């Protein structure tokens, strides 16, 4: 192997990349090689002077941090969040609008952006009294944790990769990271919808021309709802990765769905096994959360998005014609 892999990752900046086979070729290591490969190419190591052994091993310290006995919520979904965000963030319609701190911030969130999560929600977390939960007081518990637990780690032994950054550019990627992995919460998701939509409207009557972000807020939205479509991304995705990660986030709310009727609590939307349509449930997730943000997004990097877009609804059809009578 090893030269297999160095072949798969030429794909890095693809759509699609086929990151199950990454993890297989990789020792279960999509997360560390997937970054390392980034970084190099985007020159960050020199940028900002992250020595590389330091990077190596702040990655494997991370990917440690994340879970293999989590179905989906593991360093495999980490690597995919980071590589869609890598190649979202190379569309046309943004180049040159980010700073290099900027990418850094948002490479760095997407990697973090679920270390330590325990596979199941927060409101699990929530109901169950969870230590987590009540550090936390009940309010985006785990995308809390996630940060918390991504920032820790850079005070392991040779892991601080921002060591060189000035103090002022730490500060900076600090608030944007937080920013970012916070508006990953799904209870987020309506209110960052609406202002992406504002924005597509602004730009529509305001410019035929470039894309001018000129205050913080108007640009951390924007890097926010790209870490979010990344995210939510799978259905966007090669049929064939799409339903992988389908069984996957089947197996890990199922797995919640019998922790939840054991206990009589609620069973969560989407977690009884025994009463749940998978298809019908992928058709309503896209339906309702995934098209909406992808169709706006695809409007204000029109058209880079179109066949981004044109996957997702040939996938919408291939579950919609498979939902059980
Ligand atoms: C003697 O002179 C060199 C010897 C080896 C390398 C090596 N470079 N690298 C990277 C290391 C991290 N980078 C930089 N970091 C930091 N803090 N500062 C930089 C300043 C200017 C350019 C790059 C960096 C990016 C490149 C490898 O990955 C090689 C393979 C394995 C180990 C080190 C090698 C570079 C040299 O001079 C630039
Ligand atoms: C591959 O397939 C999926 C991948 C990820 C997720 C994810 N799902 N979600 C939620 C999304 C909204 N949900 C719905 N709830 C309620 N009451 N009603 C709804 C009606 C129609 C559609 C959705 C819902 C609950 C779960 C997360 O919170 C995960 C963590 C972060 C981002 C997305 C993840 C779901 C997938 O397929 C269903
Ligand atoms: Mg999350
Ligand atoms: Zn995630």
């Amino acid at each position: 192997q090893e030269d297999v892999l160095a072949k798969e990752l030429e794909d890095v900046n693809k759509w699609g990349l086929h990151v199950f086979r990454i993890a297989e070729l990789s020792g279960n290591r999509p997360l560390t090689v997937i970054m390392h490969t980034i970084f190099q190419e985007r020159d960050l190591l020199k940028t900002f002077k992250i020595p590389v052994d330091t990077l190596i091993t702040y990655l494997m310290t991370l990917e440690d941090h994340y879970h293999a006995d989590v179905a989906y919520h593991n360093n495999i979904h980490a690597a995919d969040v980071v590589q869609s965000t890598h190649v979202l963030l190379s569309t046309p319609a943004l180049e040159a609008v980010f700073t290099d701190l900027e990418i850094l911030a948002a490479i760095f969130a997407s990697a973090i952006h679920d270390v330590d999560h325990p596979g199941v929600s927060n409101q699990f977390l929530i109901n169950t009294n969870s230590e987590l939960a009540l550090m936390y007081n009940d309010s985006s518990v785990l995308e809390n944790h996630h940060l918390a637990v991504g920032f820790k780690l850079l005070q392991e032994e040779n892991c601080d990769i921002f060591q060189n950054l000035t103090k002022k550019q730490r500060q900076s990627l600090r608030k944007m990271v937080i920013d970012i992995v916070l508006a990953t919460d799904m209870s987020k998701h309506m209110n960052l919808l609406a202002d992406l939509k504002t924005m597509v409207e602004t730009k529509k009557v305001t410019s035929s021309g470039v894309l001018l972000l000129d205050n913080y807020s108007d640009r951390i939205q924007v890097l926010q709802n790209m870490v979010h479509c990344a995210d939510l991304s799978n259905p966007t995705k090669p049929l064939q990765l799409y339903r992988q990660w389908t069984d996957r986030i089947m197996e890990e709310f199922f797995r919640q769905g019998d922790r939840e009727r054991e206990r009589g609590m609620e069973i969560s939307p989407m977690c009884d096994k025994h009463n749940a349509s998978v298809e019908k449930s992928q058709v309503g997730f896209i339906d309702y959360i995934v098209h909406p943000l992808w169709e706006t997004w695809a409007d204000l990097v029109h058209p880079d998005a179109q066949d981004i877009l044109d996957t997702l609804e040939d996938n919408r059809e291939w579950y919609q014609s498979t939902i059980p009578q």
